[PDB]
This record gives C-alpha cells, sequence and structure tokens, in this order.
C-alpha cells in the first residue's frame, strides 16, 4: 500500500468535470473587479529575520492562466486564482489596500499630516512589508492612527511592527477598536490559544504542500504566515456605543459596532469623504464561518444578518464602492446594494431555516443533509459559494447555538471517546481485516465519505495499521480533491499528510510575542489552565502579588488543585507576598528570569513562605502545539 | 421479545449495592437543613381549570422513609427523598419560601404593605397554588414587586397567574429583571421553543409514571408541570449596572448581575435587613448543567465561578443563611462560605481543566473520559453530586463553547445522519439479526451502554423492527436503573417508553399565553422562523407595518424565501401597508381572529396589493411538538 499523493480517482475526476457544466457563466464580472485599481502587482516572498520564507505568493503559479485540474474542484480553482491576484491597490486617491501579501489585506488612509490605517496584519513581518510596498508608490508619512476591525489575530497581528508600543500607552498614536475587545482577542488566541493554533494548521493547510495535488487556497485567503511573530498590543480608543463618528489627522470615520457576528469584538467602517464602506470581514465574497475550523464560539448568524442589513440602510445609497479586509472590493452603487441584501438573505437564512427544522424535529446533522443549497437566486451567486464556511457545518453551528452538541436521543448522551468507540466497531465489523476489505469496497465504489468514517475508527483502534493509515489517506485526499470549499481541503490534505508522514514538527506560536499585553489578571487566568490539578491536590496554599508598577493586587487561592484569583484585594493571612514590577514577570513568564536570581537582584520580594512560590511553579503543564489529530495521543 | 419494564439485572443491583458503601455517611446533615423552617407541609395534588393533575407529589409516597430499591442508584434515591420534602417553609420572621409545588421555589418577602417576591413558578396553577399555601398561613396582602431572578421559564412562567399585565403596564406593580430578560427568555423558550420544549419532556420524563423502575426525580425538584399554563410578563424595571441597591415596599434589595453564568439574563439578590443571600439557580445542592438536555445556549464556567466567587467576597462575611430558587437553603455563615468555596472550584475546575487538557489536545468525549470525578474533598461533598448537571456533559460543554462540536479531526467533518448512518453501521456489521446478537451479547455482559449504541443504528436503519427497539429498550432502562444523574435517569426512561409504547400525544405549550408578552419585533423573528423557504422562493415582497396604538413601523421584506424586518422605518415602494394594532395582531396570532373578518371590522387598512397579505400568511409552517427523538421522523 502506497503512501504516495494518488492522482484523481475515475469517480473524482467525473465529479469535477460536471461541476463545469453547473457553475454559472457569468466569469470575468469579478476577475474584473480583482484587477481594477492596481498598480504594483506582487508575486514574491516575504522573509523574517533569519531568512525564512513567511510569505511566498509565488508558490501558486500553477493556477494562473491555465484551466482546472481534476485534483481540484472547478469552482475552487476559480476562485484560487482570484486570490492570486495581488498587490498595491488605488481603490479611490488618499484610498489604498493592499492585497494578498497576509491572509488579510490593509487599508490605508493618506491622512492630513500623517496615515490612518484599517488593520495591521497577521504578522509583523507581513505588516512592514504592506508598508514597504505602500510607501514605493506613495511618500512617506507617519502613522495617527489604526483601526482594528475586529479582534481576530489576521487583523490585530502586524500591530507592534509598524506603530511603536509606548505611542500609545502614552497616547501620541491613537488606536480605534470595538467594545470587548481584549477580553475576547486574549481568549480566543490565548487562553485556548494552543488547541487554537494547532487546529488552525489544519485550517489553512500550513504544512502542505502547494500544488494541484494539495494545497491551493483559502478562501478568504491563499493561507497564513508560516515562521512569523504574532504581536498584540491593546487599543487605546474602545468605541462603545452601537454608533460613533471620530475624527483624526483629517480623516472622518463612522464606526458601527457590529458584536457578536464574524467576532465578538467586530464593527464596520464607513467613509463620508469618499462615500465607502468598509465592511471588514462582515460581507466577504464567500459564505463565512458561523463556527470556525481552528475552534472558537459559536457566531450569531440572526446578528449577524441584522448588523449587514443595518449596514444596507444606514449607508446603502452613500456608498459607490464596497471594500473589505480579504479579498476584492464591489464597485458601483447598485451592485453594493444587491450584494449586501443577498449577504444579508444568506446569514438571515441559516439561522432561520435551521431553526425551522429544530422545531421541526430535525437533529444537526439531518439539517445538514436537508439543506443542500441556499433558496433561489442565493444559489447562483459567484460571491455566496461555501468556499471558506460550509453550508452544512454553518447549518449544524446554529443547532449548536441554540440547542448544544447533544441531539436528544439518549442513545448519544454518553459517546466513547475515539478510541473505545474505534475498538468496538471494528470487532463489531469483523476485525481489522473485514473492515479493510469494506473500506476498498467503498474506495472501489467511491464512497469516500464512508471509508474514512470506517478508516477512522480503525486507525483509532489501531494505529499502527500501515495499510489502515495509507488507506483512510487515499480516501481523504480524495475528498479534498473533490471539495468546493477552500478549508476542507485543507483540512482533507492535513489530514492525509499527517496519516502518511506523521505530524511535522512546528510551533503556530513560536515566534509569538502577545503575552507583551496580557495585564496581570489574563496571566493567571492563563496559569490556572496551566495548573495540574492532580498534582495540586494537596498543596493548598494562597498568594498574594502586589504589582507595585501597577498599583495592581491580585489574591491567588490554590485550594483543592483548582486556582482562583481575586484581582484588587488581598488576602491577610497569605502564605506568600510576591511584591514585583509588570516586566519583571514579563521575564519569568517567558522564562528569561530565573526564579533564585530574581530574588537576589532585589527585582522580586517575598513576604512569608518563599518555597511555595517555587513549588507553585512546579504545579504548572506546558502544552506542546504537536498534538495528534488524525490518529491517537500522544 | 418482551416490552414490560424489566426487574434489575445482576449487575446493574450490584452497581448498584456498591454505591451504599462508596457513599459518604454524613447523611442526616441535609435532611435537616431541609426540613427546618417547615410550617405547612404539601403532599397534595394541584390541578388546572378542566380538573387535569398538573402536580402531584403524593406520587412519590414510595421514596418516603423506605431504602433505596436494586433499579434506583442509592445516592440518587437520597436526592429524591430530600426532593420530597415540599410546602411551606419560613427562613427568618417575613422571608418565606414555597418549595416542591413547582420544579423551582418561591421566595416572598412582607413589605411595610404589601408583598415583595422573587418568581412566580413554571405555570400560572402551580404559582397560584403556591400563593394559597401562603396565605392559609399568612396574612393576606397584594403583590407590591416581583424579581425575576433569571430568563428560566421555571421562574416567570407563572406571573400571569399571581400579577396583573397592565398593572406592570402603568407601573404600580415594579417588575425587577437581569439585563436583557425579554431578549433571551423569548429565545430560549420561543424562537427555539417547540424543540426545547419536546426535548424538555426527556429531561423531566414528564409522561412517564413515577415509580422505583421508572421517573423518580429531577435534582433540583422532581419533574415539571403537566397540563399547565406558561405565561409571560416583561418587567418594568431592568437591572443594567453590576450591583444596583433598590428599596422597594421598605425592602432593601441588593442586586448582583451574574449573566452568562446559568442563564444568559440572571442576577443574585442579597437582602441586608436579614443578612440573607438570594443565589437564585447560580449555586444549587448538586452540580448544575453547563450545557442543558432540553437545549439551550452553552454557559460560562468562568463566570460562573466567578459570580460566585464575588458573592463569597461582597456576602459571605455578612451572610446567616444562604437561600436557592431551586432545593433547601444552607444555615451558618460558616457553612454558606465554604459552600460558595465549594461551588466556586466546581466551576473552574470545570472550566479549567477541560481547558487544560483541550491545549493537550484531547477531544470532548477524550476529555470525559479522563476525568471521573471532581478533584480532592469537592468529590466528597453531597451538594457538588452530578444529580442535575452531568460531569461528562459539563466537561463536553467547554470543549464546546471554546473550540465547538466539530473535533479537528476530517473524518468528523462531515458526518452521515441518523438513518443513512444506521443502515451503513448495520450492513457493516452484517446486518439486523448479526447486530441483535451483538445487541444481546452486550446486555448478557453488562455493557448496556454500548448495546445502546449498537441499537440505535438499528432502530434507525428499521424502524419496524420489533427486537431491535425492545433491547434497546431494556438496555437503555438498565442504564437508567445505573444512574446517579436524575437528568439522565429521566431520559433514558421516556426513551425506553417511547422505544416501547411510541410518544404519547402531549403538548407541553399547549396552554401557553407566552405570546401575550411579545412585541411585534418578536412577533416577526417567530414568522422568519415559522416561513417555508422551499414554498416562499418566487413570492419576493415588501410589507409595511404600522401600529396605530404603540406608534410603531416594521419593514418587512421576503427575499429569496427569507423574512427580513426593519424596526423604525417603512419602504415607500412596499407591495402593502398594515395599519392595525397589537391587540389586532394577537388576535390573528392566537388564531382567534380571521384575516376577511378582520378587514371588514375597520381594524385592519389595507395599503396597495391585498392579496399579498393573504399569500403571505400562507407560507407559514406550523410546528408539531411530538416529534420522535428515539426513533427517525414520522
Ligand atoms: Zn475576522
Ligand atoms: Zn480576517
Ligand atoms: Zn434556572
Ligand atoms: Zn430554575
Amino acid at each position: 500500500e502506497s503512501l504516495d499523493s494518488k492522482p484523481a480517482s475515475a469517480i473524482t475526476a467525473a465529479k469535477n468535470a460536471e461541476v463545469l457544466k453547473n457553475l454559472p457563466f457569468a466569469d470575468r464580472e469579478e476577475f474584473e473587479a480583482a484587477k481594477r485599481g492596481l498598480i504594483a502587482p506582487f508575486s514574491g516572498q516575504i522573509k523574517n529575520a533569519e531568512g525564512q520564507v513567511v510569505w511566498d505568493m509565488g508558490a501558486y503559479q500553477f493556477l494562473n492562466d491555465k484551466d482546472a485540474a481534476d485534483t481540484v474542484n472547478p469552482s475552487l480553482w476559480r476562485q484560487a486564482q482570484l486570490n492570486n491576484i495581488a498587490g498595491l491597490f488605488e481603490v479611490m486617491p488618499k484610498l489604498y489596500q493592499v492585497r494578498g501579501l497576509d491572509p488579510a489585506n490593509m487599508t490605508i488612509i493618506e491622512g492630513d499630516s500623517g496615515l490612518v490605517l484599517i488593520d495591521t496584519l497577521t504578522t509583523a513581518e507581513t505588516a512592514r512589508a504592506a508598508l514597504d510596498l505602500y510607501f514605493q508608490h506613495r511618500p512617506k508619512k507617519p502613522i495617527v492612527a489604526v483601526v482594528y476591525s475586529h479582534s481576530h489575530i489576521d487583523h490585530f497581528g502586524g500591530a507592534r511592527g509598524i506603530i511603536d508600543e509606548a505611542d500609545v500607552k502614552a497616547g501620541k498614536v491613537k488606536v480605534f477598536a470595538p467594545s470587548g475587545f481584549m477580553e475576547h482577542a486574549v481568549s480566543e488566541n490565548i487562553l485556548a490559544g494552543t488547541a487554537m493554533a494547532r487546529r488552525g494548521q489544519y485550517q489553512y493547510g500550513v504544512m502542505v504542500p502547494r500544488g494541484a495535488q494539495a494545497q491551493v487556497d483559502s478562501g478568504l485567503g491563499k493561507t497564513t504566515a508560516t515562521n512569523a511573530t504574532n504581536t498584540l498590543v491593546a487599543p487605546n480608543v474602545l468605541i462603545e456605543k452601537p454608533y460613533e463618528r471620530h475624527t483624526v489627522d483629517g480623516v472622518e470615520l463612522e464606526f458601527q459596532l457590529t458584536l457578536g457576528s464574524e467576532a465578538p469584538s467586530d464593527m464596520n467602517i464607513y467613509l463620508p469623504q469618499f462615500k465607502v464602506l468598509n465592511t471588514a470581514d462582515n460581507a466577504p465574497p464567500a459564505m463565512h464561518n458561523l463556527l470556525t475550523p481552528r475552534g472558537a464560539e459559536v457566531r450569531d448568524a440572526k446578528a449577524w444578518a441584522g448588523y449587514i442589513d443595518a449596514s444596507l440602510e444606514k449607508y446603502g445609497d452613500r456608498t459607490d464602492v464596497l471594500i473589505q479586509q480579504h479579498n476584492w472590493p464591489v464597485w458601483g452603487g447598485d451592485k453594493v446594494r444587491t450584494y449586501l441584501a443577498d449577504q444579508r438573505d444568506m446569514y438571515a437564512f441559516l439561522n432561520n431555516r435551521a431553526l425551522n427544522l429544530m422545531n421541526k424535529g430535525l437533529t444537526l446533522h439531518e439539517i445538514a443533509a436537508e439543506v443542500s443549497k441556499l433558496p433561489g437566486e442565493l444559489d447562483r451567486k459567484w460571491y455566496l459559494r461555501s468556499y471558506y464556511g460550509a453550508l452544512s457545518t454553518n447549518l449544524r453551528a446554529v443547532y449548536q447555538r441554540y440547542l448544544g452538541f447533544y441531539d436528544g436521543n439518549p442513545a448519544n448522551l454518553d459517546p466513547f471517546p475515539p478510541v473505545e468507540a474505534g475498538k468496538r466497531y471494528v470487532e463489531a465489523m469483523g476485525g481489522a481485516d473485514a473492515v479493510l476489505k469494506q473500506m476498498r469496497a467503498a474506495i472501489d465504489k467511491g464512497d469516500y465519505r464512508w471509508a474514512v468514517q470506517l478508516g477512522n475508527h480503525l486507525v483509532f483502534a489501531d494505529p499502527a495499521n500501515k495499510d489502515a493509515r495509507a488507506l483512510q489517506a487515499d480516501a481523504m485526499e480524495q475528498l479534498g480533491y473533490q471539495t468546493e470549499n477552500a478549508l476542507w481541503r485543507n483540512m482533507y490534505m492535513t489530514g492525509a499528510m499527517e496519516l502518511r508522514h506523521g505530524v511535522p514538527t512546528y510551533d503556530s506560536r513560536g515566534k509569538s510575542e502577545m503575552g507583551r499585553a496580557l495585564t496581570p489578571d489574563m496571566f493567571f487566568d492563563l496559569l490556572a489552565i496551566r495548573l495540574d490539578t492532580d498534582k495540586a491536590v494537596g498543596h493548598d496554599m494562597t498568594l498574594n502579588w502586589v504589582f507595585e508598577d501597577l498599583k495592581q493586587d491580585i489574591a491567588l487561592t490554590l485550594r483543592n488543585g483548582v486556582l482562583t484569583q481575586r484581582v484588587g484585594s488581598l488576602n491577610p493571612k497569605a502564605d506568600v507576598t510576591v511584591k514585583l514590577t509588570k516586566p519583571t514577570l514579563d521575564q519569568i513568564a517567558a522564562r528569561k528570569l530565573d526564579l533564585p536570581t530574581a530574588i537576589k537582584q532585589g527585582t522580586v520580594k517575598l513576604d512569608g513562605d518563599g518555597k511555595k512560590l517555587g513549588e507553585f511553579f512546579g504545579l504548572l503543564d506546558s502544552f506542546s502545539p504537536k498534538f495528534n489529530i488524525v490518529e491517537l495521543e500522544h
């Protein structure tokens, strides 16, 4: 049995051929929108300080000006080509977008004395790349204001690389965000972060080769940046009212809090002077995720559609062009009004149809099966295709949000873990060789869907079964070939790759400098997750922390192996008090500063049982960002 | 194959005998707390207008002063025995509680001139019955104020039976609520209502007969009311700040907002005069659900633990007795502080341990299997047992909250619907007879857990297979006999019953009057759900609605078979304009008033396409509330 990337099968290639028939020949239209406004194209490479490639558009050369392979769905192929159109873009004078040098875009407005920015890109390396391309056709000006459209890494991540941390702590540089920015940014990207990062490797297929048999696109971009630095710098102006007009450096900004939609903290941005609406990530030219593959809190389709409807109302007529922080803009008032209404109708449908079926008694997989397409004319639009988010996932995601993972059927109340259930299903079907045969029968029958369900149990029951991995991976690869959904493809490809070759060595949050923005309370929130309950039981203790610089007081309490904290108080009878400053912690947190060293320097002062601090730090786990996904631990 | 309720199996009874030894012997402590303050006991019946029974405590007589049967887990039997302690209780002079006439409790505070209430129970009938019992021992006074402690039907559903709609509308009776009450109460109980009510039939085993081989208790109560009226009356004063003091009828009320925890809209109530804390449903004497079986939004254990630690800090030192809106109070400051400390550690642990393992790479069923108990002394407390919420469910609920239903493994990206998967697995195992063989072997082995997974496949493949159904029911029954979890037992019993004798004809929301509180926007949010998209595809149209009494305008738009709405505006080019009143709408809504009848009456003015209004109402589906759960749909 082979561990090589197989070609498209008879059945795969045919399925893809059929798609050519079913796709509407209203082509070129969108291509015209992709290309319009282009100044300096980019098809090169971006490197970090050590010389490693962080972004590389050149690897996608194969998509360009060619027809679709059988190893790719034609619809996705098209979308993949569109995201290939990258570089520097003029919308209107004084208004620029840098596309295809990050999964995200960067919108820069040429202010009076300086510059106003919308979004910082994913990484400090891409951000400075973006600006570098800008300054190369436009005059050099400093940065007066930055706009975080949402609490998403691909937008706040490139921050520290283009703006100084202290100009924001002082106020010389104003930074605009949505309400509850910091609390949600740190949850998604830090508190469940190790899981999120690793699952994310599947979402964008980051370690998967770029080719027609492998990695082609990520729907709203190509993929993400590799071996680069995730930064985080907290905002100084928190927009908390539903609408707000602010003015800075001679630019008028109309903000629309779209909280709870695409991000838990998210806002749109309108520019009166230009007659332009920035929907951020709220209306991309592809169905978005209500539940992201990397893992996040479910999003609200209902609120999502209302916010789009609000945009359509409040700015629908006074807009000539709509620009987003992902993909190309849409030109002409008529077209934006139609676009937004279709976008609204989409998310509204997801919510309403799912809720319709729920009250009809359908369970999440039933619903996903029963709704095969968007209703009416929404089906025929290129910008509502399941390229990023899946109609199916999204329908399940509504059931999740309103009712949960449990389907109501007591037979699904307490499912067996994958290893347990695998072993039992294999036995039930006659053992390894019996299922292997059934797998082959299904791969020949071109039922790759069932083959993976079959193979999954087997690989989990016996991960040493080399013929099971090879088969499972082939079945997945085929599913990746057939799928319209750029994200699904990435996941099926990364699946196959890791079934075959194991888990590659790479940390998504290796270079990360996001722990700088962490307040002490967010830090101890992290330590609570880090703490090993089982070891910690028996070692009950209380710890006082006084942050002399921030004049902050936190009371940590470890009881029954559970860690809890009180911000703004101190326990009198605490076992130890730790007097220090934010930066001192910062270096203990990034492992720069040795425990016994710190006490000698005078940088950490102790009152009580010092051996308690040491023993408390001993009780912390560290998380490997390199865990198994398609086979069992470790 | 038999369809009768089977007795305990040798392994089941054995398992249940072992519980006796491992349960802590410090019984009686909890009984003394439940009995304390009892004035008037209740074991009676409560009946509706048509004389049907809505609530019967005497049905549980079998539990009283008797030892546990082999068909019920001893720990649960204890819990059941405590929930049998029902009636009117004095907490302190001027402070009374009505327990065990409803799944929830009623707190009654005697004021300067009238009565201050906390929660109104589930139904008009029970609520009236609670006040009867009170007035039978305390002086008849009017209700001056009501407090909705959270947006759960067991706390707001009985309001209309005891206070007047227009009195609240005017401001004579102050009704307090936590921020966003209406929004979340109408969402959970009306928008997703038919699903939630039916799934709720399982959660409380409503149609399951009460006895040792069937229904016995529901953790924080016995069950819910049957054949009763759910009401809803919108509050007039909303608590928006984290803490608020209010004095009404000479009663000092401190509110602590605890939004996101047990309920989206939720708060605690401190009574400084008394030195008592009402923790509503935030600290019941049992683990609570982070994800409820009936179905609702996931709950935030992190917040949950945080709010408790807040109560502990801000009220723990000035609290002599803690009272709850379910179960008995806890007496003694030292005891309440221990109690709240333990409860906080619990929800903190749930969140933190799950998140720990998540970052370690474990999936939801893996973490469920890995964590078998609460840590340290938390395991040893009666008030933290999984009687209501399950430890496994809650662990899975943390996974759901932060990551979602998808485990990251692409094999599980696109699962088959129950029927599809069932037919395939059955085939893969060698068809009905072969799987029935395997089922039989599993029941003999005492593997009731595996049996139900096996049988579910079969029953869904062919719901006419009476052996399958009968076996699956027996296995479900044993699982029910074994479980400590009141909710799970209910679910397993209801399932076994419906597998055997089908779904009985009962509407939980039969007498419901919750549509009366619905404002027009709410009513249209409901219609968009009710709308049949396939049908309404092709009938695109626009409707203006003007509410003469409310002075409110609503712009309905139906596009691509999807219904959206705009509040505060009218579209000038609408196919029709309707000018009416809220009462008028209600009567058409409750089906009491025909369409053409109303038009004639002058209560409904049309402006445009008259035919259109008719063709719009004929596009809405009706939900049957009797859908199958343990087998595929009708
Ligand atoms: Zn985003
Ligand atoms: Zn983005
Ligand atoms: Zn509740
Ligand atoms: Zn309750």
